[PDB]
DNA sequence: CGGCTTACG
DNA sequence: CGTA
DNA sequence: GCCG
């Protein structure tokens, strides 16, 4: 098994979901102490079970497993055996714990405002409400709306979403494209968020596209909160909430819009396709093993100051060395 | 031992 | 800092 | 926490 987690196809189902789980909730404890390498490890360490194509049974399994040492396997050992750790279940009942995860699941909020917040004795959402001057406003539109955003959405919502992203950008600018990335096109039936990249085919015309395009979604009364002031003032990438219709009523949803240039339509793609610890694995593969400097505009030879003019995601993929994983296989 | 994704708002 |  |  690689190191690598873009090495190797890690699928929507897979057959360790227990013992995923509980690595995850130390990789998600670890980061909010700080320890961003242990948070690292163990969710490399939970993503290689999640690409094993049967259920490990055995401690002896975990032998020839990358990301898997002393205390990863300690706690698949206790897992095997009793079938709870007592690690994980200290964490998981600490206070600690319940208010950091409570906190980091506010849109606006991180694990550094999440532990001042915790620092200064706060516990609950309400005690959040009652003191607005703690509160950013990209904070109190995640508070304010924290219910819609904690409902997960479906792919029903996903497509009446499209059909009015597509209505905008058509009336935007004529020609251009919606295409849906993240976990959806994954494969995922369920988010938190829905994530949408706009193109161009002919270079140059997607310029000042995406202030056009929050401009029509508002007037169509359909933006609830937006990041950016518009009547550097240009923007690329919108992390907004949008209020999507809903029979004789309306819910807040979290949408992603993001415009590039059909030239790096593909890096955009490969990026915001995710996930997130594939995003990782590979962009830190080619750096570490092909010297190649990857993100979402494009891949850098910073030897040749030379940027790799792709097609296609194949074309990427190929260009590191790597087989091609479909967005299927992306769920490290 | 040092590194741990890499951008934009 | 926050977003992905 | 684990790897290079
Ligand atoms: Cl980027
Ligand atoms: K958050």
């Amino acid at each position: 098994m690689p190191a690598y987690a873009c090495q190797r196809p890690t699928p929507l189902t897979h057959h360790n979901t227990g013992l995923s789980e509980a690595l995850e909730i130390l990789a998600e404890a670890a980061g909010f102490e700080g320890s961003e390498g242990r948070l690292l490890t163990f969710c490399r360490a939970a993503s290689v079970l999640k690409a094993l194509p049967s259920p490990v049974t055995t401690l002896s399994q975990l032998q020839g497993l990358p990301h898997f040492g002393e205390h990863s396997s300690r706690v698949v050992q206790e897992l095997l055996e009793h079938g709870v750790c007592e690690e994980v279940e200290r964490v998981r009942r600490s206070e600690r714990y319940q208010t950091m995860k409570l906190f980091t699941q506010i849109f606006g909020v991180g694990v550094k405002t999440a532990d001042r917040w915790y620092r200064e004795g706060l516990r609950t959402l309400d005690d959040l409400r009652e003191q607005p001057q703690k509160l950013t406003q990209q904070q109190k539109a995640g508070l304010q709306h924290h219910q819609d955003l904690s409902t997960p959405v479906l792919r029903s919502d996903v497509d009446a979403l499209q059909q009015v992203v597509e209505e905008a950008v058509g009336q935007a600018l004529p020609g251009a494209t919606v295409t849906l990335t993240g976990g959806f096109r994954r494969g995922k039936l369920q988010g938190h968020d829905v994530d949408f990249l706009i193109t161009h085919p002919k270079e140059g015309q997607e310029a000042g596209l995406l202030p056009r395009v929050m401009c029509r979604l508002q007037d169509q009364g359909l933006i609830l909160y937006h990041q950016h002031q518009h009547s550097m003032d240009a923007f690329e990438r919108s992390f907004c909430i949008f209020r999507l219709p809903q029979p004789g009523s309306w819910k807040a949803v979290r949408v992603d819009l993001v415009v590039a240039p059909v030239s790096q339509f593909p890096f955009a793609l490969l990026g915001w396709t995710g996930s997130k610890l594939f995003q990782r694995e590979l962009r830190r593969f080619s750096r570490k093993e092909k010297g190649l400097w990857l993100n979402s505009h494009g891949l850098f030879d910073p030897e040749q100051k030379t940027f790799f003019q792709a097609a296609s995601e194949e074309d990427i993929f190929r260009h590191l060395g790597l087989e091609y994983l479909p967005p299927e296989q992306r769920n490290a």
